[PDB]
Parts: structure tokens; C-alpha cells; sequence
DNA sequence: TTGAGGCATTAACATTTGTTAACGACGATA
DNA sequence: TATCGTCGTTAACAAATGTTAATGCCTCAA
């Protein structure tokens, strides 16, 4: 993206060089309280949060370029109790304070008006996932998460699109999509694969029958369809 | 609140005049995609969404003073195809054609983080709703649905907790936690009747044990301590 | 006073999902 | 080689939830 590479090179101009991630390792995390502007620049990441019972919960993925705030720009407060998990093998982002961001931000406006864009794509992404999980239950929100991880990490292949993730584990589906056991996820899933809609082959998933996954996802097509169209037109 | 107030006197500034609407009325629709930016300055609104089918959704309300985006500041393009309902008697919104707003943002810069923490507010909103409803199923989605409404729209009474809404039937609270049938939102009500948590009086709803709301909705309870911290001290 | 329609409560069945357990395939270690 | 853990299936049983229908309470219009 181009905007992305400006902001990259406003940020390095003003001082603010990159950091690198391995898997496994957490950006920022629920229990210290750093209100931070995480830039995410390359690399695949998660956001979890862990109750006191110790459930996990996969509220969402994260594919660079993209902008995460862990604090309040104004306030300087948090907005959330949250971990960002490495998942990729190794990302690079850019860790930015809270108060700096504000003097970046006042300086130069089309860096502002990206960081704005970001905000959006996250509040319809959040608002389409909301509906379409909610609606049809479990099934649904298994389809809703297969749907947006074969927009993101998705490729055609010969028996059909092939799902580029290393840790793809039956958890990770539950905790993406509020199972807690893994049998229940592996049941629905041995019912997709039964009605030909998917294929577990290589430790990986192929999604043969897109359409049936659009049924249950209307508002996260939509939406890969209204605001990220180059990764909408890549399977359309 | 005061924010909201400069932001007012901003906008009555520039020439855009409030418009005024009554209950059920629509300010804009899925249907005819003009890429408004609405400024609830005062009334109580919901943001719905219909399927091919009929089905309604309902993703929450507004209840002045915020923002709500129907297009992206940048693409001018619609961040997706929704409704925004008044319910309440009269609501006084200021409508924006979304082209002007990047202009009118670029003149104030105050104004422009407001609106960027209003939508940072949206979007830890969104987070925390989906983590809690997502977790424990529909019996915790619609406690979550009664702890915000307990929240936003309640005030202390020695029945309780008094939900301040005229029109909240169970239907209305299937739209709100995706329960299609009236019947089973009726049985949750049930139990919860039953398990001393809620009173139905006066054709209002009357909360008595908020703990147990808390703790199928804590990511909720944590945001409105976090976001709206008054609103979160008026019960506690 | 009557009748229609909408909303709430309940019951009864079907479908889905939660929960635990057993079995087998796989990798890794010694 | 054997042994231990982890993960994917499947089964069996319990709880929740979807779905429909019946009933009663209320308002409203004639
Ligand atoms: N950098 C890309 C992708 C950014 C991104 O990761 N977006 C989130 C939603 S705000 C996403 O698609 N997440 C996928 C997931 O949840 O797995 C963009 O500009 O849209
Ligand atoms: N103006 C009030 C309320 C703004 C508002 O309505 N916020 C949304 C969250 S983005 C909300 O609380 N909705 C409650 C609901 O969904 O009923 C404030 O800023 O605290």
C-alpha cells in the first residue's frame, strides 16, 4: 500500500524506527497498562483476551499494513484490555507513544486522515462480523471466520483456495469463533467437509464452495467487497 | 458532552443547520447508499440491518451526543449498508455530506480528535460486545444487552435498576442479541425472572442483581469503566 | 359488549451445541 | 525400537436453543 510506505517514512524521518517480533511474542498485552499506537507493518497478528477463568478469545487477526491503538488519543486512556499475539514466524512494527502520536499526527494530515481510513475499516469490519456471527450461531460464525481467512490468507489452487496459515488447530477455530472445545468445532467441520465444502489436506484447508460460505456472511463479503475490494476481486 | 457542545457551535458555524426527526423515522437507509456523517446532537437511534430474507438485526443504539459514519472519509465509499432507526419521540442530527467533512476537519484540528475518540469508542465497543456475546451463547448475549441498556438507559429506583425505554419488547431484544424467535428471549427472561436478577414492572424492566449481569458481560463492564466512566459511576 | 390483532408466557418437539471420554495418527524423545 | 504427549475424529449423553403452536392479557375500533 501506498499510504502505508508514507507513514512509514514520516515515522522514520521523525525518529521512530522499527521493532521486530517473533511468534509467540506479545506487542503489548492486558495485564501492563502502556497505552501505546501500534503500527503494524509486516507480519500476521492476533488480538486475544483471557478472562479470569482463563478462557482465550480470538477477537480478531491483523495483516500489515494496518494501525492498532491500545489507548485513547485524547484522554490518553485504554480502550481495552487486550494482547496482540505474534502468529506470523516474524513481523516488524512500529511502536509509537501514546503522546507522541498526537504531535505526528497534528504535523502532517494525510498521515491522519490513513490512520481515520484504518479506524473505519476497523468499525464496519467489527460491525459485519458482529451481524453475520450473531445471526446463524456457531455455523455462522465458523463460515463468517473461514470466510475472512480465505479473503486475507487465501490463494487459488488446483482442488480449490488454499488457506496460508501455519497454526490453523481446532483451539484457534473455537477461540476465533466462541467454542470453547475443540470436538464441537471438529464436528462442524466434519459437517462442511461431508457437504463438500471444504477439504483438510496438508495440515491445511481448501475452500472448495465459497458461495456457501457467502450465505452464511453476507456482511463480511460485503464488506471485503466495500473496503477491501483488491482482496475481494482476487476470488470474484 | 462538552466536546460534543463546541462541536456544535463549530458546526452551526459553517452553515450546516440541525435537522429534526421523530420516532421511526430513518435519516438514512441501506438501500439508497448517500454517504452521509451523521452527528446524533440529541434523541436515541438504533442501527439495523436487513437480509434478503426480512431478517432484522439490530447492532446497537445511539444516544446522542456521537458520531456515526456511513461512508469513508477518504474512498467516499459506503462502510457498509445500514439503517439508523429513531426510537425515540424527536432527535435533533446534524447530516453531513461526507465529502465536506474531510474539509470541515482539516479547518479544526480539537474537533478532529474528537471525532477520532468518538470512533475509537466505537470501536472498543464493538470489541468488548463480541467478546462477551460471543463467549456464553445467547443467555450471555442478552445479558450483555441488559447491562448496556442498564448503562446507557438506566437510572437507580428502590425496585432496581429502571431501564428507561418505552419500546423494548422481546422481539426488539432478539433483533438486539440475534435470537430470531420472541418465544425463546421470553424463556432466557424466564430464568433470569427467576433467578432473581430482573422484575418486570410497570412495562419497564427493573434490574436488582447487576453483579450477575457482570459477570456474563465483564469486557462490558470493563469498557463503560474504561470509555463512559460517568455512566459507569452513576451504579456504582 | 364484541371481535381482531399484537405481545407475553408456556409447552412440546427438533436441531444444535456443550461437555466428557475413548480411540487412533502423528511427532518427538531416549 | 518403545513410550509419552498433542491433535484430530467419533460417540454418548446433557443442556441450550430453534421452531411452532396454543393460550391468555391487553388495547383498540365499531
Ligand atoms: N492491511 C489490510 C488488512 C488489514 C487488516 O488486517 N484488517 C483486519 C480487519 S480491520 C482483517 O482483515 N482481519 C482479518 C481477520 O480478522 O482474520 C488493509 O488495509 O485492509
Ligand atoms: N453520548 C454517550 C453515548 C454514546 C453511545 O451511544 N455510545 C454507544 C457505543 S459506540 C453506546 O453506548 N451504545 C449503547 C447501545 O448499544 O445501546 C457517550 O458518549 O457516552
Amino acid at each position: 500500500n501506498a499510504q502505508a510506505e508514507e507513514f512509514k517514512k514520516y515515522l522514520e524521518t521523525n525518529g521512530i524506527k522499527p521493532k521486530q517480533f517473533h511468534k509467540k511474542e506479545l506487542i503489548f498485552n492486558q495485564w501492563d497498562p502502556q497505552e501505546y499506537c501500534i503500527f503494524l507493518y509486516d507480519g500476521i497478528t492476533k488480538l486475544t483476551s483471557i478472562s479470569e477463568n482463563g478462557t482465550i478469545m480470538n477477537l480478531q487477526y491483523y495483516k500489515g499494513a494496518f494501525v492498532i491503538m491500545s489507548g485513547f488519543i485524547d484522554t490518553e486512556t485504554s480502550v481495552g484490555y487486550y494482547n496482540l499475539e505474534v502468529i506470523s514466524e516474524q513481523a516488524t512494527a512500529y511502536v509509537i507513544k501514546i503522546n507522541e502520536l498526537k504531535e505526528l499526527l497534528s504535523k502532517n494530515l494525510t498521515h491522519f486522515f490513513y490512520v481515520f481510513q484504518t479506524l473505519q475499516k476497523q468499525v464496519s469490519y467489527s460491525l459485519a462480523k458482529f451481524n453475520d456471527f450473531s445471526i446463524n450461531g456457531k455455523l455462522g460464525s465458523i463460515c463468517g471466520q473461514l470466510l475472512i481467512l480465505t479473503y486475507v490468507y487465501g490463494k487459488e489452487t488446483p482442488d480449490g483456495i488454499k488457506i496460508t496459515l501455519d497454526n490453523l488447530t481446532m483451539q484457534e477455530l473455537g477461540y476465533s469463533s466462541g467454542i470453547a472445545h475443540s470436538s464441537a468445532v471438529s464436528r462442524i467441520i466434519s459437517k462442511l467437509k461431508q457437504e463438500k465444502v471444504i477439504v483438510y489436506k496438508n495440515s491445511c484447508f481448501y475452500v472448495q464452495n465459497l458461495d456457501y460460505l457467502k450465505r452464511y456472511a453476507p456482511k463480511l463479503d460485503e464488506w471485503f467487497y466495500l473496503a477491501c475490494p483488491a482482496t475481494w476481486g482476487k476470488l470474484n
